[PDB]
């Protein structure tokens, strides 16, 4: 069952810091793809991840297309990642644009959390866009108190979400100016990040971030509970992202 007859590569989309990501078009049917390509130990570690994605079939999570070196064919999303969008446009996202992403993310998180799965790498570079204006998420008594805590556990996502929303408002996440070494300390030491210009955004945004970014995963809310927040409870149209995908395409056409 050799590949290359099935798919033909027709582009490169981004050498991240994990393999390289190329664009693939089906030889028979004509369909597009994203091909992630790698080449004992690691191989079985990747198979588990692949077989986890097959399971995670939902509107707002990339579809697994196949598995043939090591090829992984995932759905082409022709808007690309939101962080790439934000630079090509050289600006943040409008609150209504942020409202639509926050809500679609929450349905993806709430889905995953019912499957007992965490994402753990939620940032703007892992929120992809379709032309339709929709997102896809990508890729015992002698025990010491601190050992106990590190054995609710899926509230990690909910923190990354609120942090992703700041990334989208402001282009850059909080503490972007310090090196990765010092970040971890700043995270653990500092109070929950707020928006830089509280004046610029609605009272609902500020409060959503207030409750999303609780340092205590006990008192911190589920994807489910957050879906009833005013900030995302009234959101029925993907218009504002339909709008934003259009500009991005237009801006990209420039030469
Ligand atoms: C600079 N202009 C805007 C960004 N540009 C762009 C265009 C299409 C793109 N598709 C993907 C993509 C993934 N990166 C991807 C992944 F990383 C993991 C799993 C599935 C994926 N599917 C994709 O469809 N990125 C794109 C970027 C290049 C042109």
């Amino acid at each position: 069952l050799d590949p290359n007859e099935v798919w033909e590569i027709v582009g490169e989309l981004g050498d991240g810091a994990f393999g390289k990501v190329y664009k693939a078009k089906n030889k028979e049917t004509g369909a597009l793809a994203a091909a992630k390509v790698i080449e004992e130990e690691e191989l079985e570690d990747y198979i588990v991840e692949i077989e986890i994605l097959a399971t995670c079939d939902h509107p707002y999570i990339v579809k697994l297309l196949g598995a043939y070196k090591l090829w992984i064919m995932i759905e082409f999303c022709p808007g690309g990642a939101v962080d790439a969008i934000m630079l090509e446009l050289d600006r943040g996202l409008t609150e209504p644009q942020i409202q639509v992403v926050c809500r679609q993310m929450l349905e993806a998180l709430n889905f995953l959390h019912s499957k007992r799965i965490i994402h753990r790498d939620l940032k703007a570079g892992n929120v992809l866009m379709t032309l339709e204006g929709d997102i896809r998420l990508a890729d015992p008594y002698w025990m010491a108190p601190e050992v106990v805590m590190c054995e609710y556990d899926y509230k990690a996502d909910i923190w990354s979400l609120g942090i992703t929303l700041i990334e989208m408002a402001q282009i850059e996440p909080p503490h972007h100016e310090l090196n990765p070494m010092r970040v971890l300390l700043k995270i653990a030491k500092s109070d929950p990040p707020t928006l830089l210009t509280p004046s610029k955004w609605s009272v609902e945004f500020r409060d959503f971030l207030k409750i999303a970014l609780d340092k205590n995963p006990e008192t911190r809310p589920s994807a489910a509970q957050l879906l009833e927040h005013p900030f995302v409870s009234s959101i029925t149209s993907n218009k504002a992202l339909r709008e934003l995908v259009a500009e991005a395409k237009a801006e990209v056409m420039e030469e």
